[PDB]
């Protein structure tokens, strides 16, 4: 039979893995491979490492192991083809422009080597290219048009069966005694990160964590802004959780809870915004840039290195903004409303810095942000693309006050401000000296003064946006 390699990139799971099913079918031998390539934050890397460890543990239960190989796929796969005598290579499709070109090169090489290639598109709900075909060979640039297209398309494919124990026993690969020395999942130190006092990850990686969270998930305040134990978005981004499994379990719950067996599209709204951005990005190599991006409004943003760095580090002097950016840096996830506040502050609201710089910082820190979804949300938020009708105004003080009147969210991530009363914690520069000394926090010494006058900068910025449009 076949000597198969399943290539993990996304789709870091055994459930709903049709590409892995294709590798297993009629195989004498199967080897699951992740290729580690020797800017990116520690939370992203730790999440990846934990997901790979989970896969290795899962494969141990099926009399197998994960093969983590270091190098570039273009160099690695020829050596592996010859060394393992591979006859079949399978992986989950990657719609993103860079991944498409990489994968096309691997497939052409595997054809020239005589190796069979199978790909499955189980990272998304739909065939993105089919959506583009039905829209006249262009991606839809509004969510309303995107929703009209998929409403007439056939439902997403149901989640595939996870591979059997008997299937994996039929093609167990020989594991050498030094497998961990050659193919082991590296540690954070081995990736170049010294671990100085790091506590348990707020977002533990892996398919097992993903499936446990899904079960609890199907069972606005300060608590709403905290990381939730039923949160699923990092697991969808890495593929620890199948989006089609989520889609249909969500549907099953709707039918059990409500009478109708016809749920509104908004119940899938998060999956559909995901899907919409993937559709728009797949044929646009410049999706995450302004210049040369055919869907992006050209806007003369300011270059402001100091303000950009202060925003990125949570040193703006607006506690709402700084607390969000602190949560993002420390944990790797922030609420969508917090993303609004922080993106609008950087771009059209206050700093007039390009959404491209926001994409870069979020790419480094945000666990659920990939090329398509990150850049898409930033162009959408900053009114650079997707036919944005009105400019949503978020005050870096009032929106925080409205979302968490208690101020405890600030107190959690900015402990230096813990002593400020709720009436001042979003604008501590307005606290009298006596209040600042009682809180043991002198504005301008212990915590910075606000770096902009929001009233004045927001007025100038909203007029520039009107003139541009
Ligand atoms: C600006 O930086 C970012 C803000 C959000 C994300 N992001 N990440 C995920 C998802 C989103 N985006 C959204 O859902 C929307 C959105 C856009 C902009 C903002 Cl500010 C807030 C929400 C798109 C339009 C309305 C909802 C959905 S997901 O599973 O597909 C995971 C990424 C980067």
């Amino acid at each position: 039979g076949a000597s198969s390699v399943h290539w993990f990139r996304k789709g870091l799971r055994l459930h709903d893995n049709p590409a892995l099913l294709a590798a297993v079918r009629g195989a004498r031998c199967v080897r699951c491979v992740y290729i580690l390539d020797p800017s990116v934050g520690i939370n992203r890397w730790r999440f990846l490492l934990q997901s790979l460890e989970d896969l290795d543990t899962s494969l141990r239960k099926l009399n197998s192991r994960l093969f983590v190989v270091r190098g570039q796929p273009a160099d690695v796969f020829p050596r592996l083809f010859k060394e393992w005598g591979v006859t079949r290579l399978t992986f989950e499709y990657d719609s993103e422009p860079f991944g498409k070109e990489r994968d096309a090169a691997i497939m052409k090489m595997a054809k020239e080597a005589g190796v069979e290639v199978v790909t499955e598109n189980s990272h998304t709900l739909y065939d993105l290219d089919r959506i583009i075909e039905l829209n006249g060979q262009k991606p839809p640039l509004t969510y309303k048009r995107f929703q009209a297209l998929i409403s007439r398309m056939e439902l997403p494919k149901k989640p595939a069966v996870a591979v059997s124990s008997q299937q994996m026993e039929s093609c167990r690969a020989e594991i050498q005694e030094n497998h961990d020395d050659t193919y082991g999942v590296p540690s954070l130190e081995e990736l170049g990160f010294p671990t100085e006092g790091l506590g348990p990850a707020v977002w533990q990686g892996g398919e097992t964590e993903a499936l446990a969270r899904l079960d609890k998930h199907l069972e606005m305040n300060a608590n709403s802004l905290l990381a939730s134990p039923t949160g699923l978005s990092p697991y969808l981004r890495f593929g620890c959780l199948s989006c089609r499994l989520f889609y249909y379990r969500l549907w099953d719950l709707y039918k059990k809870v409500k009478r109708n067996s016809t749920p509104p599209l908004s119940l899938f709204g998060q999956l559909l915004w995901r899907e919409f951005f993937y559709t728009a990005a797949t044929n646009n190599p410049r999706f995450d840039r302004m210049e040369g991006n055919p869907i992006c409004i050209q806007i003369p943003w300011d270059r402001n290195p100091e303000a950009l760095a202060k925003w990125a580090e949570g040193k703006t002097g607006f506690p709402w903004i700084d607390a969000i950016m602190t949560q993002l840096r420390q944990e790797g996830w922030i609420h969508h409303l917090a993303r609004h506040a922080v993106a609008c502050f950087l771009t059209r609201g206050d700093l007039w810095v390009s959404w491209e710089s926001g994409v870069r910082v979020f790419d480094e820190l945000l666990l659920d942000a990939d090329f398509s979804v990150n850049a898409g949300s930033w162009m959408w938020l900053s009114c650079s693309a997707f036919f944005q009708q009105f400019f949503h105004c978020y005050c870096p003080v009032g929106f925080g006050r409205r979302t968490d009147p208690s101020g405890d969210y600030i107190r959690r991530y900015l402990p230096k401000l813990k002593g400020f009363p709720s009436r001042y914690i979003y604008e501590p520069w307005n606290a009298p000296e006596s209040v600042q000394k009682a809180a043991k926090c002198i504005i301008g010494v212990d915590y910075p003064r606000p770096i902009v006058n929001h009233a004045e900068t927001s007025r100038l910025n909203i007029e520039r946006m009107k003139q541009i449009y």
